[PDB]
């Protein structure tokens, strides 16, 4: 009858014997974490929170996917090159995982911050995306370039935010005294000036959330992800 | 550094001057409206909590937005023939506005369900897609569709169910029963056997519901939404 | 057996009740139309050679076409919103059209160019490409678009030629000599010191060709493919 | 300033570090064999015509093949995972390929078959296609699948033919003869009834024709192709 506007829709498929990685990052979660006031570059239970709704997925599809990463917003689920899930359908793929993240968000809000409530004007969601990689030394480079970024983003964070707090400075020459060092200068900046060692830093913060299929762990990059098959 | 990575992604968009809907429809909400005990072929609640999350969706992008419709686990929203929301890409359109959906109606829910608190391990989470309508006769038609789904299927539901309560059917007989059956024969079964008569039914379970801009209402298909333009 | 590798495949089409533009472009035809000695921005031959091949083809397919335009090496044909050929798919309606169109190029070569054979080393190829417009103003904006083009490069090139050819130029001080110029301005540079004027140049030159079903024609826009439906 | 219509176009691109095949075959080259009169089911003179056109065509692109296999009105061209060709987009290198080849088959008619030349009403054009394959695995897999289907193609239409032409049998009555046979079967049904052998037949019909970078070949498979690189 009036049927035939489904002729419209697009069903595309992730290309076979590809892993496919769906990655899921937060929306305006600067002025989100900003309104729930939290805990300034780092916070030790909205991350766990996030690992809470990303070790709740991955045990939802304990079969399809090898494992997790997460860092701020965003957290990433490498799924088989095998997979037969969906039918590879990247629409479906990604809005589902990323609703039922969502989904574990919210429900899971009170446990971590009985503190401040939700309110309403303001709330979590979350973009999500299917990304096709055809070989391995893909993935594993992938997930690498997340772990640099993790890196990288806690350590400027980190030294920007004790030059705030310990020094009193603004974000303006915050910036300017950052601007062009290194990975090792800052930690010097952090030591010296700031006064404090990077590697006495709690290590979810530095190397970042990464949940293998059931209990979860966060070291670096020595891949033995090559062997667990 | 790792960065081709992103080299792999696509941030494929909607064709330009086509009008979009962004349809959610719920995943196994068959097994969810049965945990959670909602009101069978009907849960008045349910069907209004659904609503609220639409009504703050289509409150948050005012702009984009013409109108919603929704049927049972499913909403439909259109987006404007010149909208640059999210600069037109299908995979942002799609998650984002499911991610949103989700976690409305997770934080909708303590308000419409006292009864049954959420639990965990079952949750509710929807699938979203993209279509695009090069013109409004086709999107009118959508509409249509979906309009035309909600009243069969609500006739049928309701003359099913209503056959298992009163008449203590099971399933089979019902169904073999309800076979090949017609619209006023099915509302015959209906007033005499049934001794329900279904224009008394409420209007937002026959029409469903429609979401025009802020407040919404629950009418057919005229074609008032031409004039607005 | 190894048919599985077939399920690589994509199938993808274009979006219903859209315009459909199948756009020609001869690669290299700088070098080629070089190597050839065509004449000079304008040859009379290699363009009624064009014009041939495109009618054979509105000729091949007289049911899906409106109508095609050429200009250089270029040739753009518009198939009807509705049409269901080749079920709406991209390869084969650029390749097939571009294979088609190519292979009477070669064809009736011998016709135009009884002067110089083909050789081999260097053949005509030609790029073709899917462009889907969802109404008619995109498509009448389409045609407009490379009328416009052909008419400008017209004059633009014409005006060049006759500076190089009648008055001595190097092509670098003939271009600073044209930068910045006006239409008429051009038109002058060409009356008074080159001694020819542009509108006894031949209208297909200057307004481009246009082919519509069968018989073809030569003049500017006046959309009277208003009426042909 | 009707520039926009340009705004309509896609630019999508083949995934990176997938073997890209890039198939071509003959629309309608049942009826265009039939018009010209080709040889029964196996033409020498259309089969090398075909055969030199895909070397002038990976002589074209020397760098990007590693090989070329055809079979019937069929070519198909294995491009290098690595390939920046047209930078990896599909409308480019189907079309490109397509109308290559469709010229140099027309071109170079005259060499293969001074006999009957090419009239015009009937010409031939060829759909081209682009498939991506992300691994070594499945590219082998694919020119398997073509050499396995040229080789029973090959018996199954040779011994087809033979039933026709030398034993006087109606395609109907050949079609059951052949019905459910084994390989062996129908070559004893070759050697007993039609007189001829399989062996002696000719090693390009039955083994398909394969180009390596420049001089060509035809054998089986033995995947020496994985030192070639
Ligand atoms: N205060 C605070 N913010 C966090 C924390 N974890 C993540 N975030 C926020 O999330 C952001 C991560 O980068 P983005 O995802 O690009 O920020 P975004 O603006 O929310 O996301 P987009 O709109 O997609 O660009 C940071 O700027 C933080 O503000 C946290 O533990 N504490
Ligand atoms: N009892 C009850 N069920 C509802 C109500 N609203 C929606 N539903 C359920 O939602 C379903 C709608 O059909 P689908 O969305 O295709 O069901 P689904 O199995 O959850 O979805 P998929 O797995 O993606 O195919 C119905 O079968 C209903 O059971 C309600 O108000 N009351
Ligand atoms: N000499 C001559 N050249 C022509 C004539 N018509 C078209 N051309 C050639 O066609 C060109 C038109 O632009 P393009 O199609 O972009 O040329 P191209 O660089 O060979 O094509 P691409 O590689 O696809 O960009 C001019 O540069 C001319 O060299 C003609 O009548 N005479
Ligand atoms: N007689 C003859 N026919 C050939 C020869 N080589 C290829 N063919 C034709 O090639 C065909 C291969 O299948 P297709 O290309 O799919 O046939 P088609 O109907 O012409 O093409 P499509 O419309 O694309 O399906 C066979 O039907 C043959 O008729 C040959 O050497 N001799
Ligand atoms: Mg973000
Ligand atoms: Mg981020
Ligand atoms: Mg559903
Ligand atoms: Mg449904
Ligand atoms: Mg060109
Ligand atoms: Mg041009
Ligand atoms: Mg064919
Ligand atoms: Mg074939």
């Amino acid at each position: 009858k009036f049927g035939y506007v489904r002729q419209f829709e697009t069903h595309d498929v992730i290309l076979p014997q590809c892993y496919i990685v769906v990655r899921i990052d937060g929306k305006k979660f600067h002025e989100f974490s900003k309104f729930y006031e939290f805990a300034k570059p780092n916070d030790e239970n909205a991350l766990k929170l996030m690992n809470a709704c990303a070790k709740n997925l991955v045990l939802k599809y304990k079969n399809d996917i090898i494992l997790a990463f997460g860092e701020s917003d965003e957290y990433s689920f490498i799924l088989k090159s095998s997979t037969t899930l969906f039918n590879r359908r990247k629409d479906k793929l990604a809005t589902l995982f990323g609703s039922f993240f969502t989904s574990n968000y919210v429900a899971l809000w009170a446990k971590f911050f009985p503190e401040k409530p939700l309110n309403i004007k303001h709330l979590p969601y979350f973009d999500s995306r299917c990304v096709a990689y055809p070989n391995l030394q893909t993935i594993k480079d992938y997930l690498s370039w997340r772990y640099v970024d993790t890196h990288i983003n806690n350590l400027y964070n980190t030294t920007f935010w004790q030059l705030i707090i310990k020094c009193g400075l603004t974000p303006q020459e915050s910036e300017k005294k950052l601007c062009g060092t290194f990975s090792n200068e800052k930690q010097e900046i952090l030591f010296s000036e700031c006064g404090i060692n990077y590697n006495n830093e709690p290590e979810m913060f530095k190397k970042g959330s990464l949940v293998t299929r059931k209990g979860e762990i966060l070291h670096i990059n020595v891949i033995a992800q090559i062997d667990e098959l």
